[PDB]
């Protein structure tokens, strides 16, 4: 259920994701198009969103209150609509049609969505209800941000005065704090109000965290990039965070015999350098059926291992999680292959006291975008196999239904875990995945403003550590508590020639410090960044700092090091990305 507004979900930031920075005139109206059909056609994806919070929460909103919100985006609808088909005649319409008379038009019309939005946004956001109305708020709050940007690209053309222009660029940054704050406070707010101690609480908790990081976390980790002014060119980004798959069972009530929600949550993955599925260990075992007739095979175990971010092609081998195979063990490789789909079996054996039910098969679907070719790979306990009862695609839908599969996927496997049920009655199966977005190669586009996540290193020291990011950022950061190096990270450049580059770089610092770059060793730029927080503070949108360096350089290698220096006892820095701006 719900796969719709996921899917909707999904996809607003797939398209966002080529709209993003200053975007080209074309494809600006085809993005508008598209966004109208799925999220402003009528107020039936509205319903539903409000719909899917309530499900998590198991909370109703008050009638008087889902009817007003309801009401305020219909006219928002009208607002949006008319805005669009305006604009798609100017874009169209040659440099001379251009009259008085209809740039006064475009600029009402502008100014009256505009407006709107301000007016309208406190309806979704009424007191005891910030959490059911989440996923509301934060598709109204893209809409008004992304419309508003639009001022700065067209202002001056619709013939807006530099006082108006100005204004609203305010507003623009006034609201994307407000907006991005708002967010992660209630998104928090919701995920403490589910944390239980059963197996039962675990699956609702992950289910609330994955909908909201695919419905409003991945959404508002993309307003910074709505500031034409910052990002005057096309900018090229990735979201690096983990999303966790519901767990594989057979059975609907376990009865008691679930896992724990601290023997879930206390084991699974922690802030870690981003990396990739490279190989898996299924270990299988034999559960006798009370009348041996009914019996099975099922997956016990495993075994996971993957490869570092490029620049380190040492492996890392998981520890082994479940139970040791009593059958002979199965290995599945990877090595450059993308798993974007995951569809699975289960059995069950009725005993006279007692019910064991496992996964017995597990296929996987992968694409070779090297040999740009798709194919399968299985999993198959070989002894009473049953029917598929989980398929990936139902939480992880594609980012289009346009295009095969193999295309138009959202996300691959990263992780597999197994959980050892209470009382040895079986082995529960939990499957971590990855963002499509991200660049296994590090590629710095000559063309475009490139976003690096420090996560995509392949080395830390001095004591630098990956910690769990603000939630407003796309992934984790990087926590520098020592004088000296920091990171490591391997770049590609997409151009041969000698092209220069400007670099800035998105921080939080409790002092006033010193970033130093190196490539391949050699240290090529330095200079002094300011104080962004107090020791003590936590993370909101304004803690962090975007500054450029000054001096423009080549990459003239590939290993690139960040270094920091002007650290006393007790300060923290905090690196979030490295962006490179293409220079003359």
């Amino acid at each position: 259920t719900t796969k719709d507004v996921i899917q909707k979900g999904i996809s607003v930031v797939g398209d966002l994701l080529g709209v993003v920075g200053f975007p080209f005139g074309g494809a600006l109206v085809s993005f508008y198009t598209n966004f109208l059909n799925t999220i402003w056609p009528s107020e039936d994806p509205w319903k539903a969103f409000m719909e899917q919070v309530e499900a998590l929460m198991d909370q109703k909103i008050a009638d008087y209150a889902k009817n007003k919100a309801l009401a305020e985006l219909q006219g928002l609808q009208n607002n949006v609509e008319d805005y669009v088909s305006a604009l798609s005649s100017w874009q169209k319409n040659p440099v001379s049609s251009r009259n008085p008379h209809s740039q006064g038009r475009i600029r009402e019309l502008f100014s009256q969505a505009e407006s709107h939005f301000r007016n309208s946004m406190p309806s979704f956001a009424i007191s005891g209800y910030e959490v059911l109305f989440l996923t509301t708020y934060a598709q109204a709050a893209n809409t008004h941000l992304f419309l508003l940007k639009d001022a700065q690209i067209y202002g001056e053309e619709w013939g807006y005065e530099k006082e108006d222009i100005a204004e609203f660029y305010k507003r623009q940054l006034k609201l994307t704090q407000e907006y991005t704050d708002h967010c992660v406070k209630w998104y928090n707010v919701g995920l403490d109000k589910l944390r239980g101690s059963s197996y039962e609480s675990w699956v609702n908790f992950n289910r609330y965290r994955r909908e909201m990081t695919l419905t409003v976390l991945d959404l508002i980790a993309l307003f910074p990039l709505y500031d034409v002014r910052l990002y005057p060119k096309e900018v090229k980004t990735e979201l690096t965070r983990d999303v966790l798959t519901d767990p594989i069972v057979g059975v609907n009530n376990l009865r008691g015999y679930g896992t724990t929600f601290s023997n879930i949550e206390n084991y699974i993955r922690k802030p870690h350098l981003f990396d990739y599925l490279h190989r898996i260990q299924f270990h299988t075992r034999f559960q006798p059926g009370y009348y041996g007739n009914d019996s099975f095979n099922y997956w016990s175990g495993n075994y996971v291992s993957t490869r570092p971010s490029i620049g380190s092609n040492d492996i890392i081998t998981s520890p082994f999680y479940g139970n040791k195979s009593s059958e002979p063990v199965q290995n599945l490789e990877f090595n450059g292959e993308k798993v974007y789909r995951a569809v699975a079996n289960t059995n069950l054996a009725v005993w006279p006291s007692a019910v064991y039910s496992g996964v017995t098969k597990v296929e996987f679907s992968q694409y070779n975008d090297q040999t740009d070719e798709a194919s399968t790979q299985t999993y198959d306990s070989k002894r009473n196999v049953g029917a598929v009862s989980w398929d990936s695609i139902d939480q992880l839908p594609p980012e289009t239904t346009d295009e095969p599969l193999e295309k138009g996927y959202s996300h691959q496997l990263n992780y597999v875990m197994c959980f050892l049920m209470q009382g040895s009655r079986g082995t529960i199966p939990v499957l971590t995945w990855t963002h499509k977005s991200v660049d296994f190669f590090n590629m710095i586009d000559s063309k475009k403003i490139t976003q690096l996540p420090l996560v995509k290193a392949y080395k830390l020291q001095s004591g630098a550590s990956v910690v769990a990011g603000p939630r407003f950022t796309g992934g984790d950061i990087i926590q520098c508590t020592e004088n000296g190096s920091a990171a490591t990270i391997y770049v590609t450049p997409d151009v041969s020639y000698s092209q220069k580059y400007r670099a800035r770089i998105h921080y939080a610092s409790t002092s006033q410090i010193t970033f130093t770059l190196s490539l391949d060793g050699a240290p090529f730029n330095q200079y002094y960044f300011d104080k962004t927080i107090n020791k003590g503070d936590t993370l909101t949108y304004n803690s962090f700092n975007l500054a450029s360096f000054s001096t423009p350089f080549e990459l003239s290698g590939n290993n690139l090091q960040i270094g920091v220096t002007g650290l006393s006892a007790g300060d923290k820095v905090y690196i979030d990305k490295i962006e490179f701006i293409p220079v003359n």
